[PDB]
């Protein structure tokens, strides 16, 4: 069986290794516009912030490793087209513009995504960088040497990380986005208000509710004009989302409005021999049980695995995702999973939430820390619809506990009393997650009288 | 109208008290407690002993004034002498004047808890042999410590471990003795307990295992302990050999296990429909085995204490069972577990297998990282997860609760292997260390098929 | 004295009457592109929803009226250029393209605003409609008797009211807004959730948190594409906001980053001989003491009067504004003034908030209604920064009382105790405004 | 700390709760002749007109709740003496006539007021009734059933309410008033003419400018004789006014000529250890900045909270009052605040007024209502002194907007232009309050 892989960062890497372990009698050929694989862009910000001392340690594999098991790995190759009918791909070597067309028995679309770039005059400016791959990274390190004033466009995870990183390293940092509050897509106001006061306490300038219009690169730097003001920075970084790199298959496979490849529960697109995984596909979102586009490295490794398991026939079903996510900002651990209250009612769902703030362990310990918590739930079925935790004590593991509850369709009543260890070194007699759910019950008890 | 009398009041009684009131306000609740204190965090003694509790009063989360402040007929310093399930009455003698009184009730709450295990050994009532459970024992251990350079803990549970570790860091010369083969063998397997022992030995703690204490002999030099394998002399010995349900008030009257622990239905109600049981005096449904068992943990007491309130009048909220989730911190190392151990499931003859994994909880390219030794116990046919544990100097305690939810929901090793879990280099690899743990299980099952 | 007035809708209409009465000797000339004046755009949604018998009532002044008062009225006239240093303006008679150049002593820039339009593909369609003036109203009034599907683009005041009018008159209403909450700029999330649910109760389809990529003329209608979906409608009404209509002076007087003319307390532009009022100028936002762009009719009528009074020498000062506003939606009266908590927290202001619901009058009365109230305030100075009220009972007036509170820099303690009448027909012993401020006092003391 | 409270209706109830909260240590003792508290005597007229349904709703507190909060609640007690120098109070149990004596550290004087009783022959008749008590209302409920002819003696708030109430439920209502026009104390003749005419609309006989000489008891009815006529009736209700019920301290603390206990900004009497709140005390009248007597429930609730606030030391200051009031007569809403033009002309104050009627919202709306407006002000400082509004539409809240204006000493110039929202559902572009002040602006410039 001849198998070809389009794109190879994380989704393609795991699929490659998986397909060769499950079907060693296969001829696997992978193409990638780049030269490397398995680069952890998730760790770029840490690298810029000075938290990474060896950059090659951000690669958990290499073209050599994949080709040691039998992978026909063609780096520097740009797949130019795929015809689902003749089952061939047209690729062009980037080292000499050599075009070729090969047939295949199965094709895996792991082409991922690409940053979203608006149609804003002045975009063409070189002082406006993108942030996605190891090439953008290596550019930022140097170009962040003589760029004292740096500006980030967007208000997502990347923008938050980049801003903090450049802020704790002696830069005049500015952050701009149409969002009303930072990281609105992941946390509710009570959380994002604390982060902004942090961003302000650390000198970062916040220009929210404003959308850029142009970029007039002067001899004094890059001049950004938003529809409410203008700012003068030395470098601007685009951090305003991802869009699936699904041009080759547009109109050729069922997609979402953004170009995300719809799939069944075994990673098969509408073309029964074309698979997708990662930033190029749409994941089943359990909180809504409807497909969604949530580009996360977690979906790329899992989806990449299932492809190998299901290449020849259906074997293991995708478990969907709660979109569990989190990060560290100014020593605070900020994690969440599932729906935010805003994102649930914005979809008209029957949703309520509780925001609890309790110390994570008894006050008699030598030290303790406040943990701000949120629980989104159905007021009728009592089904948990998501949660979030913020604390200088690493509460990140709790978000994965909430993820399990959502995966298992658990209610606030389940979480209110589910067994959880107790030890003053760790929590109160009731783990802070139990207490959180018991507030949901108390909330619903108030409404039942 | 409805007369409720609570027997005992540490944790299982307190919550039940606060619960009944808010749930059944037109009720007259009377509670008797031999002590003068309630809600004493005994689980903070070693921390107090170890010197990490400066304000010992912060170890109580309530007080009789509070309960009476809500309307509880609070009666401290009273010992319930007997209970008649027929005429529905109790006899109690005031400890301040030996005044007996027989009172009636419509419902009884049997939250009498437990008491340490004191064996028939010679030289036992020697004051150099002390107990550790309530606020009275801790206050004495505070005094008996100042003039007890050498200290011996008898047992091999979490307490003996917590106490041995606490004293060793405070300058004492400590020795540990127990019939067990490995420290905390009923909670962790060999790969974990061997590292714990290495810490002890690395901290000067003298470990004497497999030895059966046979006598204590008072001596102006101190106390001399005789074990079939040797004889030691310490200044103080602490009984840490487990609990026994303090239920003999109801013997022959309600269904109890071999150790006198009360059996309850799914709503904490004993075999007598008007006698509820919560906490260390009852047996809990153990989900990993779906049988009744004796897991005396403060987690059960508060939960069962609550359930007694919502159900005191009629079945309202079913008990969810327990996985026995527990864990401690020994020498800057987080040790937690939940469910069955491999040996404990094997010792029960269940289809069980296990993987032991050790990986850094987050990628090495981070400025720091710590190894996390992990263990998963699962059914090799059903692939159902039966138990697990983690050990690391990184606080992995919350992952034990994650495993608890998988067991509660009867999750398999495949579910845990691919369940969505966040990734951020500050916390873990692209796959959380729990996903990795479960994927080693699958790997273990993917071989014996071939 | 020669006085030139550009545009005459509301601000221009007031400055003219004021000027001709303040100094009934000057020569006043007013140029207006349209053929009518004094048209209340704030009545478009109420007709479209079928509530205005004779739409001739939406006009309160007229050219003949202004020319009788002594002004020279030139309807259908585009002003093609203003020459400040020369103090001249060049205009074209739209009726015959004829151009003339006239001199002025003073110029009044009442050019107002124009609806924001997106640089997009498909925006030129005849199914994409604007909604600002008399012409737009008749077009939407004519092309609405057949159009079953109607889509409003925007989450603001205009969009919310158009959706309500059409929805209440048998229409498939879809509101596509990029902001995640309808009318985010006026009410914190607590008020809007009831509003958004009110729309769902009435079958309106809300496409919030989406941006329209383009409009595409499809077979069975016009297809609207966003980043998360695509929508089919017969008519798309743009309610995305307004932009100052001040290109005539772009680079000739001090302007805000959006083109709004920056004035002083007497409405004088950076050029003294040039006054501005209404949607062409900025306004002093008393809550912050900064200049905001608050294009409300209340500001046009007020500044127009001040132009006519400060035309020679600064006579009366501008008081600023708290941007008091409100509307009626599905039986509910919804009013606001000053800042919300989100905007306050957004602009780096020390602010907290209390939310309170209460039956505006005693329950023993034959009837009563709950009132959802919000008060935004500085938690350490106690000063009131803004407030909002919502109820099926007409609480509109209470938004004016708050404005006077903000105008005088009152505190929650002032509002908590200030004298307010009591009679069971109207309120409780303590007026709900008193009760609203008292709850703010408790929160202040709770965290002390 | 020992605290004794005399009388517990409204001011007493609030001072109690404020003391128990801010001082859960002091010892609170309260005495009340009656067997209830918190009864709103403002609902009797509604309940007599059958507009209330469960008079148990006219009680917002109770002895139990107050005792459950930590106070000693002595119901059915008639304190018979106060000894400041000794700091004791002699009380008497009404259930057994017993008598004791208690010491106090602070005593709150909330004895309220009592209906002015006229020295008249026949004033003993059981057909002559009062109307201030919960018991009073019960006797008024029983009587009305067999009472076709009800006579109201007075020209103020209570009489007008009761007359309208009984007139709308099928009674022969006669109103006798020494005053020449009903409610001369709150509204100028321009408003009372409509009200007096309204009564003549609904078959209510007005006896204005007359004084009763006697009540002649008879079989077919009690005949009432005045200096100008005679009237037979089945029931005559007295509502001539209120008098301070403060004899316990006559000669022990400063008082107004009517007995009102003079307090300072912190509600303390001439004796520093005795507070006064409610109908027992005079209040600082902001419009005049003098002490006056206005027994309003709004006065009592505010002052009560101030006693518990400054009980130990002056903490919060009394902000004065505009005596904002209002009632619902037939199909109209009449509200007032501050001074009338007549009341100002009678006290030697620079005062002018304007009167403006106007449809409260645009006529193009489906419906609108005229609004009669009054604004009293100083014609040379432009300071606002008072105001009033009347209209079928609920303009109640606008009386509170004016009190804030008076509170902050604003002028007609502030009100003429201060920001106020516009929306046809609510008002014209300029709020009718703005229009009113603008009317006042035109009269000063008409004489400058
Ligand atoms: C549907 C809609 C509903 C609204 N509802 C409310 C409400 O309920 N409450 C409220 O307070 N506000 C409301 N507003 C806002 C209010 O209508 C505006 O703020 C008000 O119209 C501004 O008055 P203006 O005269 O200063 O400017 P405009 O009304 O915008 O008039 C500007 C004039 O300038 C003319 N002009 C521009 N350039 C030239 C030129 N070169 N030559 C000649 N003439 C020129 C234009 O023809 C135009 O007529 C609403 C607005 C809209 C569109
Ligand atoms: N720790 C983690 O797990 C991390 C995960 N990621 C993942 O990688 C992907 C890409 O990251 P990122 O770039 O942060 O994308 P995100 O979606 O996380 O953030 C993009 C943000 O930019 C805003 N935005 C979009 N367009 C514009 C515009 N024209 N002007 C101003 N602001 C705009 C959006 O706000 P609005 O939607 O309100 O318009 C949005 O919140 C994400 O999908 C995320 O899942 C990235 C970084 C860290
Ligand atoms: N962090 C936590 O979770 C903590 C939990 N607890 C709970 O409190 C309860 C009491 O704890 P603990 O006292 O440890 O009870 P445990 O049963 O947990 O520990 C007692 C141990 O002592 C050994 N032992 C018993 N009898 C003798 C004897 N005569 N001579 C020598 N050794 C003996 C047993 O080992 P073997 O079985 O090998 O013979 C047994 O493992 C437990 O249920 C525990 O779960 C208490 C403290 C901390
Ligand atoms: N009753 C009243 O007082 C009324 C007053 N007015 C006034 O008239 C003027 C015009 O009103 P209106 O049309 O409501 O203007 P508004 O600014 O009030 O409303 C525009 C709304 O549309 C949203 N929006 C902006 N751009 C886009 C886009 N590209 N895609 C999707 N949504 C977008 C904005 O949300 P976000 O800002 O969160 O992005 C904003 O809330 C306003 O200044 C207003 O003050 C109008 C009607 C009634
Ligand atoms: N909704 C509200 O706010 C209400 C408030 N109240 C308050 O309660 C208090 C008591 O009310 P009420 O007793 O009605 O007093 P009011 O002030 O309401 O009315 C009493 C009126 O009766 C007239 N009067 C006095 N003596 C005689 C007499 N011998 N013969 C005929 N007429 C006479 C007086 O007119 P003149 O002074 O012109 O001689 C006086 O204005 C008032 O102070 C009032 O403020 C009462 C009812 C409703
Ligand atoms: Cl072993
Ligand atoms: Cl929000």
């Amino acid at each position: 069986m001849k198998v070809t892989v389009v794109g190879c960062t994380h989704a393609g890497t795991f699929a490659i290794k998986q397909i060769l372990a499950e079907h060693p009698d296969a001829e696997v050929t992978v193409y990638e516009r780049n030269d490397v694989i398995s680069f952890l862009s998730c760790g770029i910000a840490l690298y810029l912030g000075g938290k990474v001392a060896d950059p090659q340690g951000l690669f958990y594999s290499s073209p050599e490793e994949l080709q040691k098991l039998g992978a026909n790995v063609q780096m520097n190759h740009n797949v130019l087209a795929i015809d689902p009918d003749q089952k061939t791909v047209t690729v062009e070597d980037l080292t000499n513009h050599a075009q070729t067309t090969e047939s295949y028995d199965k094709l895996v679309m792991t082409s991922g995504s690409w940053p979203i770039v608006p149609k804003i005059p002045g975009i063409d400016s070189d002082r406006v960088k993108l942030c996605k791959n190891w090439a953008h990274a290596q550019a930022l390190i140097e170009d962040a040497k003589e760029a004292k004033r740096i500006t980030v466009i967007g208000a997502g995870y990347i923008a938050a990380e980049l801003a903090e990183a450049y802020s704790t390293t002696g830069h005049d940092v500015t952050l701009i986005a149409r969002s009303a509050r930072v990281m609105r897509k992941y946390f509710d106001a009570d959380f994002t208000d604390v982060i902004e006061q942090d961003y302000r306490d650390h000198g970062v300038q916040l220009a929210l509710g404003e959308t850029v219009e142009s970029f007039t690169d002067s001899a004094t730097g890059l001049t950004i004009k938003t529809d409410k003001n203008s700012y003068e920075t030395d470098l601007a970084i685009l951090c305003i989302g991802f869009r699936p790199n699904t041009d080759l298959l547009k109109g050729k496979v069922d997609m979402a409005p953004n170009g995300a490849i719809i799939t069944d529960d075994y990673m098969r697109s509408s073309n029964p021999d074309i698979f997708a995984a990662g930033d190029s596909a749409a994941v089943h979102y359990n909180p809504t049980h409807q497909n969604a586009y949530i580009p996360l490295a977690t979906n790329a490794v899992r989806q990449g695995i299932l492809v190998g398991k299901n290449l020849v026939k259906p074997t293991v079903k995708y478990m969907g995702t709660q979109s569990s996510s989190g990060l560290a900002l100014y020593d605070r651990t900020i994690v969440s999973t599932g729906l935010t209250l805003a994102a649930a009612k914005q979809q008209g769902l029957n949703a309520e939430q509780v925001i609890v703030e309790d110390n994570y362990r008894p006050e008699f310990m030598p030290s303790t820390e406040p943990v701000l918590m949120s629980l989104v739930f159905d007021p009728d079925t009592h089904r948990i619809l998501g949660g979030a935790l913020m604390s200088k004590y690493d509460v990140s593991q709790s978000a994965n506990t909430l993820s399990v509850c959502i995966q298992n369709e658990n209610t606030i009543d389940d979480l209110a009393m589910v067994d959880m260890l107790f030890q003053p070194n760790f929590d109160r007699p009731f783990n802070y997650l139990n207490i959180l759910a018991q507030a949901a019950q108390a909330k619903v008890a108030q409404s039942v009288n």
